[PDB]
């Protein structure tokens, strides 16, 4: 029975000292960043903040984005992130589609929401408020079943739309995660993606829960992979995790030139797109077994990812395949089926749709009960339990590694 942050907290408990978020423009130790959110907490309860409370979290990548996301979650609430580089329509039908009426937010995106009524916390102007406010751990304000966050992605029918997720499925994805990963307190991720994107969850909770240390990336060392190499030997980056398709452009500059990957490197983690056999080729004949390349694969409905395969383990003959697998199972209370259209489970490669159940499921998606009847369906074999149906196609094959088919 746990929330994140009470995993989080349990962390601070261990190792009070340690650093737990270091930008260019400065660093948290793990008590600091507890203090600092505890008190971001303690006033967002004054402004009504509580259980199934969604607050938008509009903030650069930063020390103060951290924070906010604690805070929030201390709080009780469930943080819906706006992305500042998005259009302000956008924005605001986000922020009217999810009725949210407590904005955390920072001076310089003053004006990105059109006519916004309700209370507004900027963070960086007001720091000497909140540090008037107290900085112990909140109690009991929230259960494992009350949302986390609710993060949008893309609709069909023109309009994004909220998948809610839950503290349970959140705090399950992310145990398992650092089990998988092996995450430790010497650890140093790099925080890549944007909070838009529930990948940047996971880099963020399996570092803070783990006791490791987040290492925010600037806008710059994106722009080029030797700065890219570059700043992350200089930073001592033991873990990055990357969209599939810069870790394309990553090996291909690899080829290219002479760049050597960071010696502090040992994990690389991909996902978000069908990777190319050849790359991978390439990635292994240039680059070895070290450091641990995985790949990574789940919807945003199924809490960030429910599967993974460890490339840098697969022999030979599993690289000169058609497709690199998309592997197996994070844990034992996730389950990944390929499905007929009966929802029967199948036989060994042969293909079907790939469904997922158990704890990873997201509660379903925020005012779409349509979409959500489609998509979350009553799992006729389990009828106290759900499947999401994933649109993607896929088959076992023997080795009981997941082979992803594409888009049905």
């Amino acid at each position: 029975k746990q929330s994140i942050h009470q995993l989080f907290e349990t962390q601070v408990e261990r190792t009070p000292e340690a650093v737990a978020v270091l930008s260019e423009q400065g660093q948290l130790t793990y008590e600091e960043l507890n203090t600092k959110a505890n008190q971001l907490a303690h006033y967002l309860r004054t402004l009504g903040v509580k259980s199934e409370t969604l607050v938008g979290v509009c903030v650069d990548r930063s020390l103060e984005m951290v924070i906010g996301l604690l805070a929030i979650l201390k709080a009780g609430g469930a943080y819906v992130p706006l992305d500042p580089t998005y259009p302000r329509e956008r924005l605001t039908y986000m922020v009217q589609d999810a009725q949210i009426s407590v904005l955390v937010t920072q001076t310089q995106w003053s004006n990105l929401i059109s006519d916004y009524q309700g209370q507004v916390i900027c963070l960086d102007s007001q720091w000497a408020k909140i540090a008037s406010y107290s900085q112990e751990n909140l109690v009991n304000t929230v259960n494992p079943e009350n949302l986390a966050y609710v993060i949008y992605t893309s609709g069909s029918t023109g309009k994004p739309k909220g998948v809610m997720i839950e503290h349970q499925s959140l705090v399950n994805f992310t145990k398992l995660a650092i089990a998988q990963y092996q995450i430790t307190t010497s650890d140093r991720t790099l925080q890549f993606v944007s909070i838009s994107f529930d990948v940047a969850a996971e880099e963020i909770y399996v570092t803070l829960c783990s006791g490791a240390t987040l290492i925010l990336r600037t806008e710059e060392m994106i722009s080029s992979i030797p700065s890219f190499v570059q700043k992350s030997q200089d930073w001592q980056i033991t873990v990055w995790s990357l969209p599939t398709a810069y870790w394309h452009l990553l090996v291909n500059e690899l080829v290219k030139s002479k760049i050597a990957l960071p010696d502090s490197l040992r994990l690389v983690i991909i996902g978000g797109e069908r990777v190319q056999p050849e790359l991978v080729r390439m990635w292994f004949k240039n680059v070895g077994n070290f450091p641990e390349l995985i790949n990574v694969y789940g919807p945003t409905e199924g809490t960030i990812a429910v599967s993974l395969c460890r490339l840098s383990q697969l022999t030979e003959s599993q690289r000169n395949r058609t497709e690199i697998p998309i592997g197996k199972s994070l844990g034992e209370n996730i389950s990944v089926y390929v499905l007929d259209e009966t929802l029967k489970t199948v036989p060994p490669e042969t293909p079907g749709e790939i469904y997922i159940g158990g704890t990873a499921l997201a509660r379903g998606y925020l005012n779409r009960p349509e979409l959500t009847a489609q998509k979350f369906i009553q799992d006729p074999f389990s009828p106290s339990e759900r499947l999401y149906k994933t649109g993607d196609l896929g088959r076992y094959l023997a080795d009981g590694n997941l082979e992803y088919l594409g888009r049905v």
